[PDB]
């Protein structure tokens, strides 16, 4: 459905912002040079940004477990490769993570599409999918009622089904999928941006952007003044002192960033991300 | 897999809504071998109700009908393949109905809760067992005019050709104990009380009674209308008040009243074979 270098470009529109409760979602989207809605739905939430690292911790759980499309997962196995303190409130949250996850629906319809398909020779073609096709859950107290009314359940082990066709995808094309554990236990903007570089500087050696593309890139929805102020904060306490103000580096892990921020009448209006990739 | 073929009227026909409704949310009371077990139905529009049944096994057919004419996991199916199957003149407002039809198939989701027990795999001393399924896992579909956006501003679209992925248990389910799911070409054309009346038979299959059919076809309406529209609708499929036969395709029914201070207060239903 979803090709593994389309990732940072489609899907990451069509999740929720951090910590926003939403049922529906509309955005627009470009892949094959086509203009194409993608539409989010949940009887619940829909998956936030900040789900793309439980998910992806699923991603590499499912790898590693069958090195058959059954696959079953300790809650405590996702809150270590995610580095989460084992509590009370942490495995709440990463259930809440894959509920969202399990619930979200989504549904890409192809706009300036006119394929031959059958016996229509302009047909608009639609996918929708999910990412898990069936969940079976194991928890250790009764189901209880909560406020709404509705049941709540307390699982520690998971069993995933994944939808057919991205299950062999994610065997197959294994190395789009399978992160660095540390980068899955991240803030979600570190995360979005290792992600677009692992296709972006794929058959590159160096590489030069602006945060102004990668803004554009990364998160269209979200002013400059808090993309950058957001992702410098970030990119800068994994520098580790490496620079100042206006230049830092930072090792995110094998691609190396030079960071130099641009100044014009004394004020800052972009930054240079110089990219360096050790080919390991 | 979770709805084996002997618990589907016990199970799939207590998790959707009643007919004519538009509900997010549906809770039920099913019973697997006596263990209480609860069945939650949801989605994001509205959920499918009993009256969906026969276009869902309007798809089961056919889609076991491409793979024996042919195990592969796709499977595409004409929107008039469905809409003749169910017996439908090929019209536009009975097109859109088969969709919609399709449409609360596709985002129903059903999550059966274990109540009671059970037993211990390890580490889990008194384990509770939920599942979350849906019919589809993925859906493919082909639209010959554009999609619009509609009065809730969310798209529209009106598909001729779909893209089948079912569940990956339930598809191997619906090949190898593929003899339950392939009903007679006149069973998915009846309505929603007869059509329940059937697929009962192939899950139970004998002498019942029809206040007991009640129960476990239509637990949430009274014996009152119950009886008199299911009369009805069987008595349509004779020949020939308080003593008919109905050949319900393969199960032959005879069907006496019986009759206590001069009004009817039930019936027997023997069935054979």
């Amino acid at each position: 459905v979803v090709s593994p270098t389309n990732w940072a470009g489609i899907i990451d529109q069509a999740l929720a912002p951090p910590r926003t409760r939403k049922s529906y979602q509309k955005s627009m989207v470009s892949i094959s040079g086509t203009r194409a809605v993608i539409e989010t739905r949940s009887s619940k939430n829909i998956m936030t940004v900040d789900d793309l690292m439980t998910l992806f911790a699923l991603f590499t759980l499912t790898v590693q477990y069958h090195d058959p499309n059954k696959t079953p997962l300790y809650i405590t196995d996702i809150l270590s490769l995610r580095g989460k303190k084992d509590s009370g409130p942490a495995r709440d949250s990463i259930r809440d993570s894959i509920d969202r996850i399990e619930f979200t629906d989504f549904q890409l319809h192809e706009l300036t599409g006119r394929w031959l398909s059958e016996n229509m020779p302009e047909g608009f073609k639609s996918d929708r999918f999910r990412f898990l096709a069936r969940t079976i859950t194991a928890s250790e107290e009764a189901p209880v009622e909560g406020s709404d009314g509705e049941i709540r359940i307390k699982p520690n082990l998971y069993i995933l089904v994944w939808e057919p066709s991205f299950f062999e995808e994610l065997l197959t094309r294994d190395y789009f999928f399978l992160f660095p554990p540390e980068i899955l236990k991240q803030h979600t903007l570190v995360f979005q941006l290792y992600s677009y570089f692992r296709s972006r500087m794929s058959r590159r050696h160096t590489d030069v952007m602006m945060l102004s593309e990668l803004n554009q890139k990364l998160a269209r929805n979200i002013e400059w003044r808090r993309f950058s102020m957001d992702l410098i904060r970030e990119l800068r306490r994994l520098s580790e002192g490496k620079g100042s103000e206006d230049l830092f580096v930072v090792n995110l892990w094998g691609y190396h960033l030079t960071v130099k921020s641009i100044e014009e009448k004394g004020k800052v209006v972009d930054y240079q991300v110089d990219i360096k990739c050790d080919v390991e």
